């Protein structure tokens, strides 16, 4: 009647076989679990990554959330692990007036969204989220201090979160091009209600998440085949969310009952994630959900192979929108193609079929361009130029295999889908601006053919 919770999403439990390898396994399970947007993931029983920090000297500064339905959020923006606790612990105890854990998950959840919606309730709450520093370090171990045996059984595990960026099934590895918000693992504090708001990764990237141990976590998801849709219905209930952004520190989110989308044919899947169990998102898969009580997680965004065609067209949508890129796919490409000799031959062979592409698209593009009588052109290295430099004055696209630029106004760029809104000058004035030429291009895709064999 009042909340009807959505159906459970799937829930893996490998051998230690099936485990050994993360990206195999996720490769596996993809049919499934690409359908429902996440899924759990409960590791071998013996597999155990020792916790141990002091909670005196782990410190943090919290954010505040006011927990109301449809209303705006801003995406990112001093306690102890210790003080955090004591507030969070008698906040949960005193709002139910009972010990913690006796209170049921089933009556948390319907009463996160009874309050929620409710006007003439003020509830606020606070939480931590930061990426691992020297003031707060990653939860898995990391090599520096003398660690024991079993710490060094998990210092290399492909499920070590830190590990997870730089294995050579992964795509995200060899960017060079510092990208610091999606390589390296946040790190989340929670508390009874704290909430994360409906989002998808950026670049439409794999997302996995593990919770270290203290009370679960509820999530909502939806498949990445249903983005568009859950877009559509959030669109007509909350436009304030839609408008044009500045930047990437200004994403708007909201906070909005799963039945809601269910209503409007949107499919929604659930779960309880408890300490010790792993969460993965799969690529453009909306998700949402709250905090239980007091707890610890750590999170790290991921790319395979599967997921190269994707991000492409990511970036494509990116530019449809006007939405400012965390990095540049082509440079990642032609990154790797540099490397191609110890690149991993799956990889390499996959990294060839987007270049492809993506030559085939520079080729008809520079083809227009010159019709409409840019003539002039130079060569142009266009990764040393700062990300701010080097975006599109009206897509906001950050460039690499090419741009115009044109005397009359120095520093400004415009990708080629966009040659008419840099200036008012006649397109003779105007320069090509190019990373490679066609030449260059088509032995570096060579290069990884070779590899491929
Ligand atoms: O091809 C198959 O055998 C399966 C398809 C689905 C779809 C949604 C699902 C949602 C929750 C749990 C399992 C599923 C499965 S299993
Ligand atoms: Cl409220
Ligand atoms: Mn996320
Ligand atoms: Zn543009
Ligand atoms: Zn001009």
């Amino acid at each position: 009647s009042m909340f009807l919770p959505p159906p459970e999403c799937p829930v893996f439990e490998p051998s230690w076989e099936e485990f050994a390898d993360p990206f195999a396994f996720i490769h596996k399970i993809r049919p499934i679990a690409e359908q429902t947007g996440i899924c759990k993931v409960r590791p071998p029983p013996d597999w155990q990554p020792p916790f141990a920090c002091d909670v005196d000297k782990l410190h943090f500064t919290p954010r505040i959330q006011r927990l109301n339905e449809l209303e705006a959020q801003t995406r990112v923006k001093d306690y102890t692990l210790r003080t955090f606790g004591e507030m969070a612990d008698a906040f949960k105890s005193d709002y139910f007036n009972m010990p913690v854990h006796m209170v049921p998950t089933e009556l948390v959840e319907k009463e996160f969204w009874r309050l929620v919606s409710t006007i003439e309730e003020d509830v606020t709450v606070e939480y931590g989220a930061d990426i691992a520093s020297k003031e707060f370090g990653s939860g898995f171990p990391v090599r520096d201090i003398k660690l024991s045996p079993e710490e060094e059984e998990y210092l290399d595990s492909g499920w070590n979160l830190n590990n997870m960026p730089v294995m050579e099934q992964s795509v995200l590895a060899h960017i060079t091009a510092d990208i610091c918000g999606m390589k390296l693992p946040w790190l989340y504090v929670g508390m009874c209600f704290s909430s994360f708001c409906w989002h998808i990764e950026d670049h439409w990237s794999y997302s996995i998440n593990y919770l270290h141990w203290g009370e679960p976590k509820t999530w909502y998801g939806v498949p990445g085949y249903a983005a568009e849709q859950l877009e559509n219905v959030m669109k007509k209930l909350a436009p304030e969310l839609f408008v044009s952004q500045p930047d990437l520190l200004h994403q708007l989110v909201t906070i909005m009952n799963p039945n809601t989308l269910m209503t409007h044919e949107v499919p929604v899947y659930r779960t309880n994630q408890c300490a010790g169990e792993f969460v993965i998102t799969f690529p453009r898969a909306y998700h949402s959900g709250f905090n239980q009580g007091f707890n610890f997680a750590e999170a790290v965004n991921f790319c395979t192979v599967d997921w190269l065609p994707l991000g492409r067209q990511c970036v494509e949508h990116y530019r449809l929108l006007h939405r400012y890129c965390v990095f540049s796919h082509d440079e990642m490409i032609c990154k790797m193609a540099s490397k191609a000799d110890v690149l991993d031959v799956v990889v390499a062979s996959t990294v060839q079929k987007d270049m492809a592409i993506m030559i085939e698209d520079e080729k008809a593009l520079r083809e227009t361009v010159r019709k409409l009588g840019v003539i002039d052109s130079e060569r142009m290295d266009f990764e040393l130029l700062p990300d701010d430099e080097r975006q599109c004055v009206k897509c906001k696209t950050t460039c690499f295999m090419s741009a115009i630029s044109c005397s009359c106004k120095p520093g400004l760029l415009v990708c080629l889908h966009h040659v008419k809104e840099l200036c008012s000058c006649p397109p003779y004035k105007y320069k090509l601006r190019y990373r490679y030429t066609l030449d260059d291009l088509y032995p570096m895709m060579n290069a990884l053919k070779l590899r491929a064999e």
